[PDB]
């Protein structure tokens, strides 16, 4: 049938909210109050690919927007960047593996590991107003582990 989708919101442990930063990128910084209407809200759809009990294939759209997160290779190396794709065919079930990532829930926290790159995880900076970037570790000092807001 249709791909199955929810409405969400991410932040990051520190509970950093994403906001967009241009059109192709989003940075991660610590929003609340009237301020917190920037974050970007997700369309997370429940997608094709290799599944257990505690990680699921999902894509990540900007709601409403023909724009989803992907990793590609860039001055080769594995990167995150927002693709613009063609609004009729969006979202699908099978959506192309650059659009996957593996939704992993660990103690209370979820990591988004690119499909495409083993070992790559959507990631934030510690420091404020960075870029989202993918990062080739869930190890070391920048952050690879969200929270998610359900969205009416």
């Amino acid at each position: 049938a249709p791909v199955r989708s929810l409405n969400c919101t991410l932040r990051d442990s520190q509970q950093k909210s994403l906001v967009m930063s241009g059109p192709y990128e989003l940075k991660a910084l610590h929003l609340q109050g009237q301020d917190m209407e920037q974050q970007v809200v997700f369309s997370m759809s429940f997608v094709q690919g290799e599944e257990s009990n505690d990680k699921i294939p999902v894509a990540l759209g900007l709601k409403e927007k023909n724009l989803y997160l992907s990793c590609v290779l860039k001055d080769d190396k594995p990167t995150l960047q927002l693709e613009s794709v063609d609004p009729k065919n969006y979202p699908k079930k099978k959506m192309e593996k650059r659009f996957v990532f593996n939704k992993i829930e660990i103690n209370n926290k979820l990591e988004f590991e690119s499909a495409q790159f083993p070992n790559w995880y959507i990631s934030t900076s510690q420091a404020e107003n960075m870029p989202v970037f993918l990062g080739g570790t869930k190890g070391g000092q920048d952050i690879t582990d969200f929270t998610m807001q359900f969205v009416s």
